[PDB]
Formats: C-alpha cells, sequence, structure tokens
C-alpha cells in the first residue's frame, strides 16, 4: 500500500480513538505502538475486552486485513465500534502506514 494515502485514512477514520506514536496515550483506544507481531490483547496498560483479550490471533498484515474488513465479525463482543473498509486498496494503504507508524 501506500503510505501517505494509509496516514490519511488514520487520521480520519483511526486518530479520533488512537494513538501509534511510541509512548502515545491510551484513549478510547489503546496506543497502537508495537502492534506488528504481538498477539490480541498486548498494549501495556489498557483494558481490553474479554473478546479481544482472549481472540489469541497474532496481528499482522493478513490479519489486519481481515479485522479491519469488519472488526465485529472479527472479535464478536469488542467495544471497538468502527463498521469496517470494504476496499481491499485502501485497507492496504492503510495497514502500510500503520507497519510504518507503530514500529517508528
Ligand atoms: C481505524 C480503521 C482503526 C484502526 C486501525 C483500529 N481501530 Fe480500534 N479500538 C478501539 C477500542 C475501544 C479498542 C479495544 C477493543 C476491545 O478491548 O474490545 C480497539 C482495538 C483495536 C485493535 C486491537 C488492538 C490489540 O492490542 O489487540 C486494533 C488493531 C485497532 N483497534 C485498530 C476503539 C476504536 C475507535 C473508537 C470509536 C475507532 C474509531 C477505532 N478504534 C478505529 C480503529
Amino acid at each position: 500500500g501506500d503510505v501517505e494515502k494509509g496516514k490519511k485514512i488514520f487520521v480520519q477514520k483511526c486518530a479520533q480513538c488512537h494513538t501509534v506514536e511510541k509512548g502515545g496515550k491510551h484513549k478510547t483506544g489503546p496506543n497502537l505502538h508495537g502492534l506488528f507481531g504481538r498477539k490480541t490483547g498486548q498494549a501495556p496498560g489498557f483494558s481490553y475486552t474479554d473478546a479481544n483479550k482472549n481472540k489469541g490471533i497474532t496481528w499482522g498484515e493478513e490479519t489486519l486485513m481481515e479485522y479491519l474488513e469488519n472488526p465485529k465479525k472479527y472479535i464478536p463482543g469488542t467495544k471497538m465500534i468502527f463498521a469496517g473498509i470494504k476496499k481491499k486498496g485502501e485497507r492496504e494503504d492503510l495497514i502500510a502506514y500503520l507497519k510504518k507508524a507503530t514500529n517508528e
């Protein structure tokens, strides 16, 4: 994906509930720094639902592509409010941005 396009999607659709920078605060949702290669429910100090703590997948490009299409279908019982991104390319652009931003 295209990182600049991703950054725009992040600002518009995610930044209202999430930070990405190292040591960024938890907001409504967890700070996402270090997500890639991590199991569900491991942002330090955030209080997750049982649903997301116990989903038991590792985050990465493929699992984010599925989750972001429809979060509640992927993690029934999640408290994240987000319908989903239908378009494959927009999911790829957002994921490429996150892969950069959450590891910088
Ligand atoms: C925009 C498309 C995004 C992206 C990329 C993510 N979200 Fe959220 N998020 C919110 C809350 C309250 C949670 C906790 C859920 C729970 O405990 O049930 C989440 C969780 C996530 C994750 C999982 C993180 C993990 O460590 O397992 C991921 C990858 C994630 N989000 C990405 C809250 C919100 C919002 C509040 C209205 C909105 C909007 C979004 N999230 C949007 C996004």
